[PDB]
Order: C-alpha cells, then sequence, then structure tokens
C-alpha cells in the first residue's frame, strides 16, 4: 500500500543518517565559479540558496509527488500560498477564471477582491451540475479551480467530467483536495492538471504546522510554479518540512481511521432527534454520494450538520469536554467551528446564500479518538 | 532616550508563563473560550489568536522588534524577503497603476517587476533613481508608488531616498525602500519619508545565515493591516521556529553591524589601495559617488558592496583561492561571503537591465562578516598575491 | 471508561494562550514576580517554575502523559534511556547495597551495572530472571533492588514479573521494569506489583527515529521526588524540542504499537516456518518458552524479536541483500531494522555473561514496523533465496 | 596567530551537501552499509556514526568548536552544566578516593558532592581553595582529585589555580575547572595546568537565555574517550537542537564577552561609589582580595558579582523595582539578569556551608548583560534613590 512508499522514501542518505536532516540554512557553498554558474543555470546536481532550494523540503515535495502520480511537485508556507501559486502563476490581465461557488472563505477573498485587481475575469458557479459549466465558458477561459468535497458544506463537483471539458476547451484544471488528502482523492488521476493541498490539515495531521503543496502534472507546470514561488515567496521553512514528512508517516493509517470514524459520527447525527440534517459524502442520503463513491477511493472526516436553531447550535458548541471549539481540520483530535460566524464570517452575503451556509450549521473534524469517546461526548452536550 | 541596543533586548508584552525566552508556538490553530468570543476575534474585537495564518504570537514578538526599531505603525513577517517585496507592491498595485522602480535591484526583484506585474496589468519602469529629474520625467497621472533599494544590490548605487519622497507625497505615491543591504540600525527609511521600510530577515536581520525570511513595516496602521490582508490570501507566513531564530539573532544586531560596518569599511580601503583592484564601490568612501547623499541620510554602512577586478580570470582566480571568505550567494552573514553577479545573483537579468546596471564579468561581490578584520585582510591579499 | 486513544490526545492542563499544539518552551529560566514568590518556589510553595533544570513546561506535558498511561504517581523525563535507568536505580542504590539484574540485559546496561556500579560499591549480581526461585536463592540480607528487562534485549527471554514482585514486597526491595520492547501499551508493570516502569522513549514511545531521550514513573510520590532530586543533581534532562516530538509521535502511539504487533506476529511465523530458519524468539508465538507468562502478563506485544540462521555466512548474506529492511541498531520505529547483535549492540559485553546471555553470530535481530507486511515478508522472502 | 573570533567562524570539518550552516541531524539512529562496516564502527574503526548517544555531527561540531577554544585534546557536550560536573568526577572517582573541592561553589555541585558521591564511597571535604596551604594541609595519601570554580558561584573568590595545579602535578591528582563564570575567551584552565575545563554552556557560551547544556574538556585523548565512556552509560546527551542553538549563540561569543566585561566593571564601579551598597564583589576591582591573582591568570572578567546592600528590606527594595533589569537566577544571558542568592541560587545549601561560603541576606547578584551600560546604570540608580 501507501504506507511502505512513504516510510521508504526515494533518495541517498545524508552523512548515514537515518532520520532525514534539518537543513536549517539560507545558503550553500560552491566548489568553483563554474559550479556556481552551471548550476544557477540548472546544469548539474546540487544547491544555491533554500528560497530555490532546500534538501529538507525536496524530500517533503518528493513524498508527496509519489502519492498524487505527479510530474512535480511545490512546497510552500500556507495552502493559500499553494493556491495563489497554483493560479496566479498562469492567469494574466484578460483571462477568464470559472470557480466552485462554495470554496474556502480566504480562497473566496482571493479569488473576489485580488485576482479581478489583476484584471482576471472570475466567475463563481455551481460546479456539481457540468453542463453549468460548458455554460459560463467563454473564449478567454483559461483555467477552471474545484474544491471537492467542497469547505464547509461537503457540496460534490463531477471532477472527471469538468476535466473532460477543460481537455476539450484548452483550460487548466486545478483542484484543492484538502478535505479529502492525497490517500482518497488524487486529481490528477482524475484529468486535473494540478492537485493542491493545505498541509495543515490532515497530511501533517498533528495541528502543529501551517503548509501548502502543488502538484503538477507536467514538468513544465510545477517549474512555472516553482518559477512563481521565488518571486512571491511562500516557502516552506525547513522545520515545518521535517514535521510534515514526520507527519506524512502515518498518513495511510490516520485516514483509514478518520474515515471509518466519520461515517459513525455521522450516522449518530443523521439519526438524532435534535439534529435536522447532515452533508457526509458517504451517506447515502447525500446528494452526490454517487459521484464520490465513484470518484474517490474513500472519504475525509470533516463534515457539517444543520440543529434546529443559533441557540441550539450555541449550546451544543459550548457543552463539549472532549472536541475542542476551534477553527481548522484533520488533526489528530476532534474540532468543531460555526462557520456563519468564524471561517465564512467574511464571505460576501450573496456568496453566503449561494453557498447555503446559516447560523444553524455547525462543521465537524472527527479525529482518530475512539469513536464512542467521541459520541458520547457530542450526546450529553445535545441531550443536556 | 533608551538605546536601540536596550530595545531590542526588552522588547514589549506580556511574558508567557513566566518564561524568560519567548515560546515557540509550533501551532496551528487556537482554541476558544466560547461562540462570542471566537466570533468577535474574527471581527477584530478583543485581544486573542484564531490561527496562525491569521497571527502567531511567536512571529508578533519579531514583529514588534522590527516595528520598535523602524519606528513604524506595525510591521509584519513573511517567508522571505520576495514575500515581504510582492506584499509590499501587490497589496496596492492593481491594474492601470503605473510602478517607477530602480534600475538597479536584486535580480528576482527585477523578476518580479519585469515578469509578474505586467501580467497584472501593472505598468513598470525602471528608472535611474539617483537623479530625482529622471524620476520627476518618468511620473505620469496614473503613478501610484515609487520603490527603492538604496544602496543597490550589487553596485550599492545611492538613490536619495528624501529627494524623492518629497515628490511622492506631492504627488499622492507610496515610497516603499528595501533597506536590506544597510539595516534598520542605520539606515530608517520612514524618518526619510518613506511609506514603507521591508528587508529580507535572512541577510543581517537575523545575521546568522540559517534562516530565510523577510518584513515589512509602514508608516500608518491602514497600510500595515492592508498588506496583512494580502499576506493573509498570498500565503507567504514567517514559520514559528524561523520567528524564534530571527528575534534571538535580532538580539545581537546593533553589536553586529557596529564591527560589520567598521570591518567593511577597512577591508574597502584596503582594497581600494591594493594593485590588482580597479575600483571599489563601498557607500562610505569618498571616491564613491554618491557617498554624500549616503552619509546624509544614513547612520552607517553594511559590509557588503562590490569591487573590480582586471579580468574575469583575476576574479576567478581570486574568489577560489580565500581560506577564510566563503564562495556562495547571500550577505549579512557573521561569516565573510563572497561571489560573482555576473554569473550568479544578477545571471538571469536581462541583457539591457544587467548593462544599464554596469554589471561585468569583472566584478566581484564581497559580504564583509564579523571575524577579525586582520585575519580578513591577510586572506584577500595571500590570494590577490599568488604566483 | 475513556479509552487510551483519547486521553493520549486529551492530556490534562490549561493551553497555553489558547494554543491548541503545546508551545515549545525553549528557555532555560523564568522571571519572577516578586523576592517572596521566587523564595516561595524554591521552597516548593506553591505553583510555577524556576529554571528548565528544575522543570519544563513542554516536559512536564509529555511526563504527564506517560504518567497517565503507566497509572503512576509521577514520571521524569530524560536525555537518554540510560539516564533514565542510572536515575532509576543511582537515585536509591548506596555503597554496601546489592542489586539482582536480569541476566539478559541491554548491552549499556550491562555496562553500567558492570563498570560503573562496583565502582560505587555498590554489588551487582546477573542472575537468570525467568526463574523466580533463582531470584529467591541468590537474595542477601543487603539486597535492596531488582532490575528487570522482559521481553529481553535481544533474545525477548521473559521473566514472571508478577511473581518476582511479591518476592520485592516480601523482602522489602524495589523492583524496576524496564518496558521498552512492549511499549505502555501493552506492558504497565506498576499494574503487576513493581515500583518503577521505564522506556527507552528512543524506540515505540516517539517512535519516528528522530529523538533520543528516556523516561521514568515510580508507584510513589517519594520515589519519583528522589528520581528527580537525582535528576537535578546528575544533568540527564530532555530537552524542550525533544519532549515536543516526543508528546507528538506518542499521540498515534496506540494505533502504531496496534499494526506493530500484528505485522511482527504475521512476520515471526513466516519465519518459524522458512526451511532456512532454526528458530524464532517471539513472545507471540505458542512455541516461545514463556508464552503462557507473557500472554498474562501483557496485554499485547512488541515488534523486535530474533532469529537463528544455519550460520554467521547465511546470517550476513540475509541482512546484507534487503531492500526495504535497513541494517541499522535501534528499533521501534516506523520502519523496519535490522541488526546483528553479537557485533553491534551486544558487541562490549563480556564474553562470559555473553556465553550465559546465548547471543551467538548466527543471532539475528528485526525490528518489524507499520510497513504493509506483505512488502516486508517479500523482502525476506526475496533475499532468503540467493 | 588567528583570531578566536575568526576560529569561531570557521570550524574545522566538512560541508554537508555544501550546506553554509551545519545542519541539524535529529536522529537517532544511523545507517550501515555492511554487517562488517557496521562491525567496524563498534571496534572502533575508522570514520561514520552508529546512533546519536554515543556520537551525533551537530553535536560534535558543538564540540569542535569548544575543544578549539580550550586548546584541548577533545570535548563533550552534555544536557546541562551538572551532566558535565557529574560525567568530569564520576567518571574518575571511585569508592575510597577522597576528592578535594572548593568551599564556594554553585548550589548544586555542593549537592552533588555532599549527598551523592559519598553515598557511593567517595570521601569529600570542602576546603578555602583560595589558600594553597590550606589545600595542602587537606591533602591525602588517596586524593585523586581538586575540583575549584573561580571566580566562584556567586561571591566570586578567586583560587590560584597556577599554584593548586602544581600540587596536583606533582601528586597524581586531577584538576578540574569550571570556568562557566568567566568563559573561555577569558579563562582556559589547560593553559594553566587544569586536566579537565567545563562550563554550563546555559550561561555565556550559547548567551542567549533559551538552552540548558554542559560542555567538558580535557588535556588528554584518554581522559575525553573516559568522560565519553561516562557519558554513554549516565545518559546526559546534549539534544541536536540544542547543539545547533549553542554552536549558533558561540558564534558571538567573543564580542559579547567584550561587551559583558566592559559592562560588568562599569557597573561594578557605579555600585562601589553609591551610598547605599556597603560593598561590590568584582575581581576586577582593585579593592577585591584576589584581584592580583585574577589579573594575572584570567584575560578578562565575566559580569556576573555580587555586591551588598545595607539591609534584607534594602536588597528586595532594589530589586523588585527594576524596569531593565529581570529578576530570574541563571546568568550569562545577553539581557541583565539579578538574584537573591540566599533565598535562591544557595537556598538548599546547608547552613554550615552558607556561612563559610558568606552568603547573607543583604547580598545580591547581578549579571550584567549587553544592554547599552548608561540604560543599566540608569535602571540601578532610579531603584536606589527610591522614595
Ligand atoms: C482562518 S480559518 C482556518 C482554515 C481552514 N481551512 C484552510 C483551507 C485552505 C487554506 O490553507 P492554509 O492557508 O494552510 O490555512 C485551503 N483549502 C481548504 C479546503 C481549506 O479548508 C478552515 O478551518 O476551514
Ligand atoms: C539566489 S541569490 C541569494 C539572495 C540575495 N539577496 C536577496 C535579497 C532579497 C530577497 O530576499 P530573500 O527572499 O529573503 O532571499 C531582497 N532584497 C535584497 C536587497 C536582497 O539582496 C543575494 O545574494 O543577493
Ligand atoms: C548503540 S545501541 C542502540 C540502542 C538499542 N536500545 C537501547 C535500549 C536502552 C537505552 O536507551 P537509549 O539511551 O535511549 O538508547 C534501554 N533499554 C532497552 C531495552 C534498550 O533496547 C538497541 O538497538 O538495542
Ligand atoms: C536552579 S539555579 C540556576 C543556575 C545557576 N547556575 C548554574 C551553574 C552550573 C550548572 O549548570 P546547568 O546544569 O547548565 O544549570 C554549573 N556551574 C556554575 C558555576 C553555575 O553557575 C545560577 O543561577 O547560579
Amino acid at each position: 500500500d501507501i504506507t511502505t512508499t512513504l516510510l521508504h522514501p526515494k533518495g541517498d542518505h545524508v552523512l548515514h543518517s537515518h532520520a532525514y536532516p534539518i537543513f536549517q540554512t539560507s545558503t550553500f557553498c560552491f566548489d568553483s565559479t563554474q559550479q556556481g554558474a552551471d548550476l544557477f543555470m540548472g546544469k548539474g546536481e546540487g544547491h544555491i540558496y533554500s528560497r530555490l532550494g532546500n534538501p529538507t523540503v525536496e524530500q517533503f515535495e518528493e513524498m508527496v509527488c509519489s502519492i498524487e502520480g505527479a510530474a512535480g511537485s511545490a512546497a510552500f508556507g500556507s495552502g493559500m500560498g499553494a493556491i495563489s501559486s497554483s493560479t496566479l502563476a498562469f492567469l494574466q490581465k484578460g483571462d477568464h477564471l470559472i470557480a466552485g461557488d462554495t470554496l474556502y472563505g480566504c480562497t473566496v477573498s482571493l479569488f473576489t477582491h485580488w485576482l479581478p485587481r489583476f484584471g482576471i475575469e472570475v466567475d463563481l458557479i455551481d460546479t456539481s451540475d457540468v453542463e453549468k459549466v460548458k455554460a459560463a465558458w467563454k473564449p478567454n477561459t483559461k483555467m477552471v479551480y474545484l474544491e471537492s468535497p467542497a469547505n464547509p458544506t461537503c457540496k460534490v463537483s463531477d471532477i472527471k467530467g469538468i476535466a473532460v471539458v477543460c481537455h476539450e476547451r484548452g483550460a487548466r484544471l486545478v483542484v484543492d483536495a484538502t478535505f479529502t488528502s492525497p490517500c482518497f482523492l488524487k486529481p490528477l488521476e482524475l484529468g486535473a492538471d494540478i492537485a493542491l493541498h493545505s498541509v495543515s490539515k490532515y497530511i501533517n495531521g498533528h495541528g502543529d504546522v501551517i503548509g501548502g503543496v502543488s502538484s503538477a502534472k507536467t514538468a513544465e507546470d510545477i517549474a512555472t510554479i516553482k518559477f512563481y514561488r521565488k518571486d512571491a515567496g511562500s516557502l516552506m521553512a525547513p522545520m515545518d518540512a521535517f514535521l510534515c514528512a514526520r507527519g506524512m508517516k502515518t498518513l495511510p493509517i490516520r485516514m483509514q481511521i478518520h474515515m471509518e470514524n466519520g461515517l459513525k459520527v455521522a450516522k449518530f447525527l443523521e439519526q438524532h432527534e435534535k439534529i435536522v440534517k447532515v452533508n457526509h459524502p458517504g451517506l447515502e442520503s447525500f446528494p452526490g454520494h454517487d459521484i464520490a463513491k465513484k470518484q474517490m477511493t474513500g472519504y475525509g472526516s470533516t463534515f457539517l450538520f444543520e440543529m434546529k436553531s443559533f441557540e441550539a447550535a450555541k449550546k451544543l458548541m459550548e457543552h463539549l469536554k472532549v472536541c475542542t471549539l476551534a477553527v481548522s481540520l484533520g488533526c489528530v483530535d476532534t474540532l468543531i467551528e460555526h462557520p456563519a460566524s468564524m471561517t465564512h464570517a467574511a464571505v460576501p452575503e450573496n456568496i453566503m446564500r449561494k453557498q447555503g451556509i446559516t447560523p444553524e450549521l455547525v462543521r465537524i473534524s472527527v479525529g482518530i479518538e475512539n469513536v464512542d469517546d467521541i459520541i458520547a461526548d457530542l450526546k450529553q452536550a445535545l441531550e443536556l
């Protein structure tokens, strides 16, 4: 499985060290003027300066590249860095971008405030309906950007169907697969051109690092992305790369538990009288379950449910003993959040409506704690 | 008036669990007491933390240190100098705006302004900013920003920061200054009229050659908020461990700069009088054009500068036979570094910009560290005197 | 009751500035509010910190996690397993005391007990602790301690911890158990009657091969205070960064141990039926001597064990033609390690005491990781055909 | 001869993958090429690594830096000063041996020597080592070691290291010196005849208040090997991250020490002439007994020293009303620290030893940092002149 691959990354040992060393350095020495000059022209093997390339970071990049099935991967200081670099490395004044209508808050901010200032046209549309994508299409359409399942509502898009449109019509497909991890969703295997993650979430999974990663189908696209990163400057620190690579060693095993724990918690919620509705892609009752079972080999453990009022969401969120009230997701312990007033508080009213985000919704990110302990925590909070 | 050495060693803030050194907050998220307290923090109400991309205690401590020396309204830390530069320009410039920038700049700044900005509909002109009249002649109705690096990397070309600020202030343009080469001990652009002062922290501020990072400081609370708003979406963050290391390096910044300044002037004078050396571009030498501007507008000099050999082969022979100096890119480290701009830091600069910058194969750039200055001069002398 | 997985993920204690992950207190010293407040802390009242050698918040968080799983009065972290062992024995033993220790121990423990303790006037007997009557027969009027490893490094020899604890309780001696090889998920010596339980945290507890450290946990508040008092003067400290890494590694200990156990078991059964293998020393095999004791005293098994090849040449051929397993010392890492005890971990052990622990040039020690077992079996299988 | 500043910035050793900063080997174990190569390293021949308890590259780099300044045959790093002290004594002393140690020592060293060593059959006398005749009078046929701290913590009592060395050399005893208070910039006990020189690295060497560590250096390959043999079984290891930080702190050791030495002397003179101050114990003052010995045997002074107020109440009022100085134990940090030995560092010292040390409630110990010395003096002055 994917576990052996992750624990046995390709490459040589450094001074026979079993654990890969942390290259906490800015610069590298040259043997001669020519050797230094050659590296600047991309000939020969070696390093120049950590913003161009750091061995500890490259090891992390290789690990993600191996499970994505990519030509190459680039690490960043945050998911937002991956997202900016995977879009603005390509899009320019006069170009048009189609993006999902329901996206992580700060992605809405990027697509909605910054891109138009740089002369990029952006439409947000319901990407669960492939014909809706075809109708928004323009002659200057250069990219489609998807998040599936979406944050926070878990709305599922047909990545593979959109990928066909993109191939035929000459556009890049970018997919944020943060919510599912590369164990369960491999967008490049579905026709996508770029797959990206907030490493801050599942990939690292220990709640102690912010980082991003972007993987490209072609060698030319990852070189462009890295060229942008050189100038935009969102870098993963060597220490964070050591921590991310370390976290990734247990990724396959953690995902297995996240997925099963998640399925079980959602079912407890779906059949509980105080719960109106549960948005989890693995449920038969959820719209897009068929597409998601087809296009993914498993599910993340972050999902959303509806209470009967705002008072009751507040009641539940503030009387839990095990779950922690905090933003973020995909950590080893359980997190709980209120999107309307937190993660998606800054999202414009009209995008708020079309997304379906209301004060009645509560988002949970189920950890790898014993499931029954998680359920008993939710139980006492709901029933008391 | 308390000395800068004392200020850096005693930054404002409450201790955390009485810890003498400020802890490393290696965390992504923060817990809320209640939905309301968390809701409130999201709308800027109250004091506290949400998520490290928005604000991390260890990073904020480093920001406060830099803010206190720049004399700013606030500072923002980044994953690299280039993150600070992108976020200090593109947070304000939009399609249809015009930027005037110096014609001699760090190579990747040239890349950013010359490849990326035009793609975003931003008009850019690279101008000799050592002549205020050339800046005025380049001005247009839509000019919104002037960006300077002075002394410039790598030729040390000096721009009249005060003189250019007057023009920005009269015409509604922001003045942004990259002061990396001098450090905030010696060059404080906010006191000269700049709106934004920024640094690659990777050089002098950290000083120890073991971190890549950036910082930008704004005169106005609104401009720093805009910068951090851009940083939130562009995602160039300083990691907590890197902030801890940068704050630690900065504790010795004033005494390191004092030694760098003195060492670099002595090495530049030795080189200036050596038979093998054609000329020396250090802004503290009386022979240097713009020495008079540099001495009025700065309070000292960094120790990174450039000199001319008689040939490319003489430069290669020198660079490769040093035992104290290290052949490598970067600068501002405690130990002495040396490099060849034409084929290294500036090799990717388009040909017309590189000849406008005056960069040729005979030039060598040296970044003098805090080693004993006589050991540095002896290392250079032996190499210059080779069979 | 709350499951161990949940307990490790939700340790007791206040958050620091609302930080979700516990901060790394990379500091030597702490500030006082007042002379009295500083003087009061030095007298042990009430709450706070002075200096990291005395107590560091990051390190104490890790200590609390181990203490919670051991069921102890308290825990102390060290710079290495050898620091935990040294501090758990010499904190109590003095000139004229006598120590009974298992005859099969980690090589450096042998070095401690055999070279250093006798120089400090402490008498030491290495005896076969798998037979409780031999423990009784070695007993002396000055016996103050029994030290056990079970299963032993590297042969996996099992001792009757429960039976020996009764004798220790009867005769007024402390029982100290190194449970490194099994982890506190599966072996809990303090439940068995031991007074002190210790681990090289370098192995499973951290489990990522990137930290050296030790921990010792005591039944009584007085004993853990004595251990810490010794640590204050001896100076084997866990660094704040290493404590951050050990706490973090420990968050997945329960699920890692589960895979290590199942993985190890299957590899061991593969080897036991392979015609190039004379015997497998895995305590979870029905064949192995003292399996009966190990099944009763432990709730699982570690993934490190030993097995015999036909010759030294064959052992050499195995270890040098593997593609997935790594030739290296240590154990309990996420990936598979392989080692040759006679010329490595136990090379320094005196021939005399080496003879009677039954370690020969034909023995090979394997530490099974959390890789897919099928891949580990294939690696072994391919190499057993050259 | 190359300056110590240059030596510390250019340590011998190969670069690792051309990295300018030495990497952090956050690893427990190392891979072997073959059964033979692994077996050989345990023997041990020739070059390479096994397991970080036996040797770690990052830690070994820090060890070489110390070894080069001490002029030793080798150095060993530890998890704490106490770790270095335990391993520099108990690696050699066994049951039946006799140790002579100073009567004024760091409190936890008194604890080690008076509680733990006797439990191991080692005979210990604490002696006034400021008088070589008292040392000779305490000598017995089984004396194997003399252990000194000079200037002593906290009273700065000076011992004649050179005089005592002559006696150790003639009689077959090892001389062990704890030079923490002075740093290896100013005191090199191996040049004065000591067999072992050690430090709490937690103080000046690291200098930044953010690590606990120890180091010990021996004049002979055999002695450093025995120390490392002891270390491997006692298990007091320096962590890879802590070694990276100590090596980084030590890059500025010579310049920090120069500023500490001058600041401390100026603060001691200010205090000495102040009406509130009864006495000042700084070995650089001509009024101090043993000033003549310190001057001859050291090439400078650390900046930690003690002074006498008129009362406990006056000491407390001083300590609690400082804005620059920080109230906390420890010393040798870049910022100034202040402490009350009687109730803090030396509170657990048996009262027997407390009075031969001369430690009273009127004494305050100050560790003067590298802040501007006028800011430090103004902070003391304002607190001394309080209503
Ligand atoms: C301030 S709110 C906490 C952050 C949350 N998510 C982030 C996120 C990013 C961006 O990733 P960073 O830049 O690493 O945070 C990208 N893509 C997706 C699907 C995401 O969910 C959150 O709690 O929903
Ligand atoms: C590959 S070459 C090494 C880098 C060099 N300089 C960097 C630099 C930056 C950018 O700062 P980071 O992003 O922190 O590197 C910004 N501003 C200025 C005046 C700079 O000199 C160099 O060796 O000249
Ligand atoms: C160079 S040999 C590698 C080390 C091995 N183990 C060590 C060990 C320790 C000591 O713990 P540290 O001090 O953390 O190593 C204590 N107790 C037990 C049961 C052990 O196995 C080894 O591979 O057998
Ligand atoms: C709990 S009190 C704070 C510690 C202080 N000093 C320490 C010290 C050590 C021991 O070094 P570590 O083990 O690194 O602390 C050794 N040798 C000497 C001359 C020392 O001064 C103190 O504030 O006086």
